[PDB]
């Protein structure tokens, strides 16, 4: 049986037997390649107490579905739009978590909407640069960020 | 700063200022191949409701550093050893927990443990066929189960 000890804003706890599970909205992430460059985004991330190197990405919102979500967060965190094609899903972290990202690529970019705001830095990058500065300790990744660059060496090269 | 709503066993809840916070032990995964196959694994997981495809993996324990960790986790889910090479890392969700995953890859795995319990169950299975069957709706992906699969895409063929 699910008890709640918290309803939050993405989150909620509950506890069921002896699992502790946290509630979240499933999200969604956008591959994005441009002459060689992938869009990376950052953004400072309080849960981690710095800015990992992420695609762009967010949650679903009422009423959507992922496409449509995929294609709002491209346009709201970079200002594109493009065709999106489904790649696949995961779970972030099912030891504890049911959010779900629903992963898109996005073809054919254009500036439909006008960019000095970092709140979300657009940090268009080569993939293989940012592999390198990974493993050299300069940035980290999120897992979208990983799945991105994992994603273009296997099948956008 | 950072107010405690609830402190867990692998999770804590916290708020900072208006972001929800969940605290979670850091943890490890382990990509291997043998004769074209992947060292899949699956267990129940009650946050989702379902088994998902994920690798070996677990939290990292006091005490232990994440190639250790990496060990223990092959060991007691696979029952196999091997020789451990670190690949990267990545934040599950940095959106709202600071679960950081440390992956890597095992080769000339060994044998040393035996294992019909299916607590966890392994499940060999070519990374081509695993990423079939998800796009087929027929199972579905932790995030370290589509790392693997990308990462052997990408760099093992």
């Amino acid at each position: 049986e699910r008890t709640y000890l918290y309803r939050g804003r993405i989150l909620n706890l509950a506890l069921e037997g002896r699992y502790e599970i946290v509630e979240h909205k499933p999200a969604v992430a956008v591959i994005a390649l441009r002459e060689g460059r992938m869009l990376f985004v950052r953004q400072m991330r309080p849960a981690v107490g710095l800015a990992p190197l992420e695609i762009p990405a967010g949650l679903i919102e009422p009423g959507e579905d992922p496409l449509e979500a995929a294609r709002r967060e491209l346009a709201e965190e970079t200002g594109l739009s493009g065709d999106l094609t489904y790649l696949f899903s995961y779970f972030v972290s099912p030891g504890f978590t049911d959010e779900k990202t629903h992963v898109f690529l996005a073809e054919n970019l254009k500036e439909v909407e006008a960019h000095e705001d970092e709140a979300i830095e657009v940090v268009w990058m080569r993939p293989e640069e940012a592999l390198e500065r990974h493993q050299r300790g300069e940035v980290e990744f999120s897992a979208t960020g990983l799945v991105g660059v994992l994603y273009y060496h296997a099948f956008l090269r």
